[PDB]
DNA sequence: TTTTTTTTTTTTTCTAATGCGAGCACTGCTAGCAGTGCTCGCATTAGATTT
């Protein structure tokens, strides 16, 4: 291994850096990504200058893609500020300014990179091959767009199911009583299998053949018990042993047993009384005769059809899961690897890969200690070989703690064989010159304290920056490092963890008080700063745990957030009081499901609110009432509205801070209003709301938006986070009450030394056991590791001679199975004494030991807060007055009062009297209509009707053949048709003098108002004799509408409007008379008479010398209905505006 | 194609380990008996991660 330097570096090839923590690995990305975009160091350098898009940089988390991202723009930013000023205050810029050449074309080549950051590739894994594969598809043999789907389990879940319903159903009685001993249902099935079917498939010891089915299994073990079941019925009856005290004469009762127990096959379990007659067993207290001997070949191997069972069902419910989301088309995590995997594995592959080394001839691998085998299989595959690509692995390997989703330490110490170069970096910048030293000394207790010969440990230097570093409370420094130990012989976990929760917690208010006060100080050098409850971090290694710590540290008045909090906002109380108050306004005709909201502690409601609230019925009808218009805000306004409005008046949003803790409350309640909106809108329903909420309160889910918000930034808190999410992360003060305590792994599962390849052995022979045990034990201390560099000033950890074993009082004590106890006792094991001094040994300045004393003072004193007077300014002016663009359709509107305008007739009557190609009949509504101006916007007047065409327009329309001979007659009548005096007929309009569908906009200056214009419209009107004045608000601004038809002639130029309606009617029940009618009773009057002004302004504008009365022609309408070839008038109407009218309408529009 | 009623509650783990208690065989010490060494069985207690 050599030391390194970022800049002499070469990048080329495959390239592995490797240093302990806090060495600046992640800082060292920055310079390499820098050095590649200029194409710096030389002989050292890559052979040409990289864009930034080239650049592959691949990072363990989402958060930390976006820090580094954020990193390296302000260094690129930096440096070229540097290189425009020649000169730099930072060492590691002016080293390369000083290996730059000219300084001017790298400003330029940096100012490019920075505008490229935007998409500056920068990824995971997961978020890599994600795009990779939608980025080059047909190599990778994907589709083009990939729906993806993050829940997993419930496809699982389902063909969990769908293998036990077909591999057990099947089973005869006697077979399936066995199965149904080892799980009752699919549901532990999966349960047992599950951390299998995800990621990676193992390679299974020892696999049964694959011809085997249940019955086979079943019918050998059978006989198996079957030969000793006949051998003791024959060999029994007789003492040829030795009798010995210790083995108690009652012992042939065993014997009595068995001979008893020998009848049936059916049960799975042979006796306990078996163990009795093993030459093993037995010798230990007389050989007798070879089945004597046999039963300890039958106990040997554990008789069950298990290993056979999670062999089938782990091959099938892969596939099948597989299966079904190739046949969805979806996409999933450990699939979106998996399939970059094979598409490379695959023969085609290999354009695939060509492709890559192109994209990103260099990748940076960060974190790359938890690492897959995929993975490597994949980084290898690209850039192990081919010239020209570099590949930088960066990795601690004492930092992997991740094997449990799946990541291996083995292969990355394969990578570490592969690889011929290693480089090393030397120095902790992280923490104080006490921490090093410290970690140092704990990790030098032993020899190989890692256990595997391949992760050696070596001692690492604190920087020159640290040198300051100190950290004071009351006065005199505090040592870097505090080991908490427990007093008292035998532990149990229980018992660790309250009280060690506990000390924490009483220890972390002192911290605190002390901080308020200024005494206790994080200083560098001089400088310093209070400890704010926010740099204060716990560590815990599991979720339990961490509510431990919670329940007690916020009992002591200390507010504290969980950062691993997974837990979703449908799970508390509060989703559900919302459901309460919902269904409450949705019906609050029901005396009970509001009588239940009000209870809810939102409300916040005394018993004798609800008692008396009960009683007078007044208030009752208020409420009733309150809740009533609640329901109407609903409907209108949407929901968030109404919940603000019901907070306001209620006066809770209040009432909760005022309420001790409330405030976490509050944020749940907002927050769940925020939701109800997202999915407010996409349901119609104001009442599948209702319907929505519950079913999430049911299934809560894991999903990301609907996990719960910090509760407040406002108070700096106690970020108590787990260890792996504490990973490449900083806390200046940090705690691990619980470090002490262990897990040992019950299930086997390991790596082979050899091949190291990840073996699960079904069966529970004691090797594998500890074969694994050693990788749990070894994999605890890298999660010490991990979490003692995490700190930088102080660090504090707890200690307890913890009990594992049932027995009470021995001298056995298990922390030599714990990670940290096997530092301490160097692999010893002790007692609780020798637990005490061996602490004691090592303990000088830096680590220093205090006995763990339980008390409590006060919660916390906090003095409270002093603010102000504090007001909202008002708007004084309207927020805006009315400007609105307006078609005649937003005129009639709708009338509030005792009159209401509609375009129906309210009143009816009765009838009691008692060919279907018709116009009557054609369909109504928007979409019929739309249809039948449809066919005139395009259809030629001049040629006679072609049923293909029409049949292929109702085709396009979907109508049916039902239409077309009825159709292409009719329309032919309406061409036909002579029009006014003129006797014009739509057939004779050349399209030179058609204009089609016209849209115009009519601006309307000064406000519009409805009586200042009617009486100009009734004056000179006849038609606006009948029904009162039009109504409507006062408007300013555009107008809108759409000529149907404008023609001209006899240089006469028209206005025609197509009109259909009538579900009633066919015959003369469109003449003069009702056309008249209707034309009143829709208001087509001022809708005529503002066309007609648009069409007068639109020609005024175009024809030079233009004049009204010369050449205007009159208002033509067309109901298309109302056209028969029996009647010229049915269904035509004609009315010429009086050019009177116009002539002052026009002056009102303009003023 | 017509129409009437009525109001609420229930359950909850399994596996394993020890500690002791009861009963017994032997063996040594002063043929029987007391003790010890022993051994199994019944109840009680404890613990069940990590994106
Ligand atoms: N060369 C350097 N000069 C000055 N400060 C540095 C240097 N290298 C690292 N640091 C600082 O030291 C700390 C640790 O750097 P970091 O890059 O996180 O190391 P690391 O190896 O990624 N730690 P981890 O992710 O836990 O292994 C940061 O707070 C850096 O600012
Ligand atoms: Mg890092």
């Amino acid at each position: 291994a050599e030391t390194l330097d970022p800049l002499r570096l070469p990048l080329q090839g495959e390239r592995l850096i490797e240093a302990s923590a806090g060495t600046g690995k992640t800082f060292t990305i920055a310079a390499l990504y820098l050095r590649l975009l200029l194409g710096l160091g030389g002989s050292a350098a890559f052979p040409r200058p990289l864009t930034v898009e080239e650049l592959l940089v691949v990072t363990f988390t989402e958060a930390a893609t976006a820090e580094l991202r954020g990193r390296i723009r302000s260094n690129i930013h930096e440096l070229r500020i540097a290189c425009l000023r020649e000169t730099t205050d930072n060492p590691l810029y002016e080293r390369l300014l000083e290996e730059i050449d000219d300084k001017a074309q790298a400003a330029q080549w940096l100012l490019l990179a920075e505008r490229q950051m935007d998409e500056a590739a920068v990824f995971t894994i997961h978020g890599f091959c994600q795009r990779m594969l939608n980025l080059n598809a047909f190599e990778s043999g994907m589709l083009f767009e990939q729906q993806l789907i993050e829940d997993e389990s419930l496809l699982r879940y389902q063909a969990c199911a769908d293998f036990w319903r077909r591999h057990c159903y099947p089973l005869p009685r006697e077979i399936a009583q066995v199965v149904f001993e080892t799980w009752k249902g699919p549901q532990a099935l999966l349960r047992d299998i599950n951390r299998y079917l995800q990621g990676e498939a193992p390679v299974i010891k020892a696999p049964p053949p694959d011809d085997e089915t249940l019955a086979s299994r079943h019918a050998q073990i059978v006989a198996r018990i079957d030969t000793v079941k006949q051998q003791w019925r024959d060999a029994v009856g007789e003492l040829d042993a030795l009798i010995e005290s210790s083995g108690i004469d009652r012992r042939k009762f065993n014997r009595s047993n068995q001979a008893k127990w020998i009848d049936k096959i059916s049960a799975w379990a042979e006796e306990e009384t078996n163990s009795y007659q093993l030459p093993e067993s037995l010798e230990k207290f007389t050989p007798r005769h070879p089945l004597f001997e046999a039963i300890d070949q039958l106990l040997a191997e554990p008789l069950s059809i298990r290993d056979l069972v999670i062999t089938r069902a782990l091959a099938e419910i892969r596939e099948t899961v597989a299966r079904e989301k190739r046949r969805r088309g979806e996409l999933g995590f450990d699939d979106m690897l998996s399939r970059l995997d094979s598409a490379l594995r695959s023969e085609s592959g290999e354009v695939l890969a060509a492709a890559i080394r192109t994209r990103f001839p260099v990748a940076m691998i960060d974190e790359f200690q938890d690492t897959d085998p995929q993975q490597y299989r994949i980084f290898r595959r690209i850039w192990h070989h081919q010239p020209e690509t570099a590949l930088l692995l960066i990795g601690d390997p004492k930092q992997a703690i991740y094997a449990f989703r799946g990541a291996d330490i083995f292969t990355y110490m394969k990578a570490r064989s592969e690889v011929h170069a290693h480089y090393t970096l030397d120095t902790n910048w992280r923490s104080a010159p006490g921490m090093v030293n410290s970690v140092n000394k704990l990790f030098s207790q032993t020899d190989d304290a890692f256990m595997f010969r391949e992760i050696p440990f070596i001692p690492v230097k604190s920087a020159g920056k640290n040198q300051a570093l100190r950290f004071v409370f009351k006065g005199e420094t505090q040592p870097a490092m505090k080991m908490w130990l427990m007093e008292g012989e035998s532990c149990g976990v229980g018992d660790y963890q309250s009280t060690m929760a506990q000390v924490c917690a009483a220890q972390i208010r002192d911290w605190l008080q002390a901080g308020q006060r200024g005494e206790a100080l994080l200083m560098n050098g001089d400088d310093a700063r209070p400890v704010r409850a926010s740099d204060i971090s716990v560590l815990v290694r599991s979720r339990q745990e961490a509510a431990q710590v919670r329940d007690a540290l916020t009992l002591l008045e200390i507010p504290s957030v969980y950062l691993s909090n997974r837990d979703s906002v449908f799970e508390t109380l509060e989703a559900q009081e919302m459901l309460w108050l919902l269904q409450a306004v949705m019906t609050p005709e029901r005396e009970n499901t509001l009588r239940s909201a009000l209870a809810t502690s939102m409300m916040g409601l005394n018993a004798l609110d609800i008692e008396t609230l009960n009683n007078d019925e007044h208030a009752w009808d208020v409420v009733v009432e309150e809740f009533d218009g609640y329901r109407q805000i609903w409907r209108k306004r949407g929901v968030m509205p109404m919940l603000r409005a019901l907070m306001s008046a209620r006066n809770i949003a209040e009432n909760l801070l005022a309420t001790a803790g409330g405030e976490r409350r509050l944020t749940d309640i907002l927050h769940i209003s925020e939701l109800l909106q997202e999915a407010g809108t996409q349901l119609e329903s104001e009442h599948a709301l209702v319907r929505w909420l519950s079913q999430h309160i049911l299934e809560p889910d894991s999903n990301a938006s609907s996990q719960q918000m910090r509760l407040e930034s406002d108070k700096h808190l106690v970020q108590i986070v787990t260890i792996h999410k504490s990973k490449g992360l900083e806390y200046p003060l940090v705690w691990l009450p619980f470090i002490t305590n262990f897990r040992v792994q019950e299930q086997a599962f390991y790596h082979d030394r050899h091949s190291f390849e990840a073996v699960l052995d079904l069966n529970a022979a004691p090797e594998s056991v500890d074969l694994a045990e050693a990788e749990r034990l070894a994999e605890d201390l890298r999660l010490l590791y991990v979490a003692l560099t995490r700190s930088v000033w102080h660090c504090s950890l707890g200690v307890a001679p913890l009990v594992r074993r049932r027995g009470d009082k021995k001298g056995d004590t298990d922390v030599h199975q714990s990670a940290l106890g096997r530092l301490l006792q160097k692999g010893e094991p002790q007692d609780a004494a020798g637990l005490r001094t061996c602490i004691e040994a090592l303990c000088d300045d830096d680590i220093a030991w205090q006995t763990a004393q339980t008390g409590d003072n006060q919660p916390w004193q906090v003095n409270d807060v002093s603010t102000a007077e504090l007001n909202a300014k008002t708007l004084q002016r309207l927020p805006g007055d009315n400007w609105r663009v307006t078609s005649y359709s937003g005129l009639q509107q709708r009338x509030x009062x005792x009159x209401x305008x509609x375009x129906x007739x309210x009143x009816x009557x009765x009838x009691x009297x008692x060919p279907t190609l018709t116009p009557h009949q054609f369909p109504r509504g928007a979409s019929p209509g739309t249809f039948l101006h449809s066919l005139f916007e395009d259809l030629d007047f001049t040629q006679p009707v072609d049923p293909n065409w029409v049949r292929e327009k109702l085709e396009l329309g979907g109508f049916e053949s039902q239409w077309e001979p009825v159709l292409t007659e009719w329309i032919t009548a309406v061409l036909q048709a002579p029009l006014n005096e003129t006797g014009v007929s739509l057939s004779q309009l050349s399209a030179r003098n058609k204009q089609v569908e016209m849209e115009f906009y009519l601006p309307i200056s000064e406000p519009l108002i409805a009586s200042q214009l009617d009486t100009l419209i009734r004056q000179f009107d006849p038609l606006s004799a009948g029904c009162p004045p039009l109504e409507f608000m006062q408007v300013r601004g555009m107008l809108k509408g759409f000529i149907d038809l404008v023609f001209r002639h006899e240089g006469r130029y028209y206005l025609l409007a197509y009109k259909s309606n009538w579900l009633g009617e066919d015959s003369s029940a469109y003449t003069q008379q009702a056309m008249a009618a209707a034309m009143q009773a829709h208001r087509y009057d001022l809708q005529y008479q503002l066309y007609t002004l648009a069409l007068h302004r639109y020609l005024r504008h175009r024809i030079a010398d233009y004049d009204y009365e010369h050449h205007f022609g009159g208002v033509i309408y067309l109901f298309l209905r109302g056209v028969d070839k029996e009647h010229p008038q049915q269904g035509i109407y004609t009315t010429r505006p009086n050019a009177g009218l116009i002539a002052l309408m026009d002056e009102m529009f303009a003023g």
